[PDB]
């Protein structure tokens, strides 16, 4: 099937950053035809650890920056919702809906996306086990999802750090199509956290296990992000990655095992 | 004073919220050193399954509470799931309840202590002790003032709880701690584990404990395997306040 | 029954160090007579960390200055083993052979030591569940142990880091006497670790659930301490602790469960 | 060039070991690059219970492992569990290995470095993968010069192990890192995790794989549930070389 790569900043600094993120993500597209390309961005970071922190510019803002996105690019959008309401007005844009792992178990929150007729895309909870997202995906079905994606972002280990355990792909695969966030997955939860030099590896052994997507927020400049810059994949760097990552599942791909 | 928050997980009717609230009413004038709180959710909108009890909803709801504080006149608790649900809770709930889950969901905190009630936000599973400074930041922010952090256990592996109990002291230099006693040993529970737990909670030291309670938990549609037998409850009490008696000798300043 | 309070320096640094803990601790013994009192201290580290840390000055030494301490303070002995040899020369001197926490699973070294007699207790790995310690006691007793104990030390929780998971003690309590190890459950492995402000907390907590007894290192000034200088509570505190667990224990007892 | 150590977890007996150690020699001929190293315990020295099945001793074993060198010319490998063990075990074993429960006893890694021979050290599920820095500087201090560091999971919660993949290029800065595919998936396991995990260990990169294979698993022993049928070996090879050829462009400097 055709390998999905959902990327784009973190949040919707501006609508200036979109369309430079949207540009590189259009051309790679155009290079990488066997690749689905979704641009991502939030129109709100809800859950910052901090009151001071960068949120963003509204709904209202965000959805319009995006419709330009896919307006001027042709790319599919996808942005996260965090209470029901949000669901309507943000499906007006948004090809695939996402639901913020904190927010994994709100049952009206994955109705309200499900309901929209989008494709919804669940990030696994830090303190949820793989197996139970079987529920988790019941009730995407039952509010009437056709098209459901299960990410992994880590698991809670100890504090302030969060494990990939790759058993988890095969095991979700069993009852929806699995994507890998590489760079959620290597934050460091009220770290100061992230460690950059994680990122590669650990999608290199996404591919090799075997996933039908990648999720990675890049930034033109992570340094300078307002929100996740210690995790954020430098934008020049998204090509080659991605180039990787096609070689390895290539290779990989006669190895995957039939669920 | 001494805190104890207690009542059935879910309002499966006033009918049995009105049973609890008069046992909850009897111990209230049992130990009037200690400030009892009726707690219960008029919607559980995270269960695993959607085919699991979630309620009768919150106008029913807040309607069964309202009668509860009006036939007993003991103080208030419930949960809210979204920010819209902040104001017309706050009619009857004299402390506003946020989800574990939900603890770090900026607009839900923020609605909460604008109502002006006693926010208590349940730590999350996957949160650091440390990090609830910035929670109650959050609170603060809002205009809160009456601020509770309740302990209710760490993702520990898969499908399992383990209470750090260090995080009582760390928590207490910027909030009242609670520790919730029925919520720490579910699995995401062992009902054995549940007495020797919250006696550790008062031996280290803690603003007040949180319990879940059902005549026949049993029988009860939600925490099942958790909920604290309600005949059992005086005899925790009683326990727990002696033991309090004896250790808060010994907690350490701030 | 008789409360077991296993005190003592970590590491026997010299035989001066163990007569003035040993001292100190036959004072309490003398005040807290419902206490049972033994006296502990490792005649080598062999486990630390880093090959530039102190391990001692020999099986030889530290069981001659062992021996020192039982003949002028009458004081039960106690010190831990690391291969099967040491068993033997080691039962000679102390009344309770103890096994580390990484050793824990070592049949031959628990079969050394219950042959001899003598009685024993294994610190339970950090990597052992509650329930997995049935088999320890088993091994133990096919080897003849007749006085067996089990002490909760802590368990791996994330990296550098150990969580007390207080449900062990009853659980654990189904097949044998059950320890608390007040200091070494603080410590934070590789760290440097340790907190010794969660100490007292976690030892109140330790007798309000219910043991049978609790293990302190203990040394006049923990600063200058050869090994666990972060976790050793200060020689001069140990009274104190010990006043409060007995009064919370009392308090506490009449609601021991019956395993 | 990269290692591949494999062979049955316990010597059941030489007959067993000639057996799979003829299939090793096979797929050592078919992969001229790989350098194969035929492992097996004498001596299942860490049992949880009492009445399993430890082996037939130190010198019934290295007796069967020296008919397996001779035999075949392969290179050995096998465990010790006391120091004592590392001199005669060092007289067949081309490289000493260390039990993960043990990879902090001071003197059985000097033991091992002492007899001049290499030393592989399975990564305790309680280590940091930082701190492994330290075991090394206790082999080299000892005069080991050819060290290895294998990844064998780390504990996660009860009964449960993860493998968390960044271990690999952190161990990297000091010592040559081998993944334990089979140790790995054990529950202190599901084999169907396998294979999924040994590509992702390539693919990350390491320097070689570590597995326990068995021609009946199953009637094993020693880790029935996450032994290798012997008869999958040369698929899982096959495939983790591809692998590696088309990854190792992108395995990070150091």
């Amino acid at each position: 099937e055709k390998f999905l790569v959902i990327a784009g900043p973190c949040a919707i600094e501006s609508e200036e950053l979109l369309l430079k993120v949207g540009e590189e993500i259009k051309r790679l597209s155009e290079k990488f035809k066997e690749v689905e390309f979704v641009f991502k961005s939030s129109f709100d970071k809800a859950n910052r650890s901090s009151i001071h922190s960068f949120r963003g510019h509204g709904l209202e803002y965000g959805v319009k920056a995006l419709r330009k996105v896919k307006e001027e690019f042709g790319l599919k959008i996808t942005t996260d919702i965090h209470e029901s309401w949000q669901a309507e007005p943000v499906a007006e844009v948004a090809d695939i809906i996402q639901i913020p792992a904190f927010l994994c178990r709100q049952t009206d929150l994955l109705l309200a996306a499900a309901k929209t007729g989008r494709a919804v895309n669940v990030k696994k909870g830090q303190f949820l086990a793989p197996w139970d997202t079987k529920n988790v995906v019941e009730k995407l079905k039952f509010g009437g999802a056709k098209e459901i994606y299960l990410t992994e972002r880590g698991t809670t280990f100890g504090y302030n750090n969060l494990v990939v355990d790759f058993r988890s792909l095969p095991i979700m695969k069993q009852w929806a199509k699995v994507i890998y966030d590489a760079t959620g997955s290597v934050q460091l939860p009220g770290g100061l956290g992230g460690m950059r030099e994680f990122i590669f590896p650990l999608i290199r052994a996404a591919v090799a296990v075997g996933c039908d997507g990648v999720f990675m927020e890049t930034h033109p400049e992570p340094e300078k992000a307002l929100s996740d810059a210690s995790t954020q994949l430098p934008l020049s760097q998204l090509e080659g990655i991605i180039e990787a990552i096609l070689e390895i599942r290539e290779v990989a791909s006669k190895y995957y095992e039939t669920i």
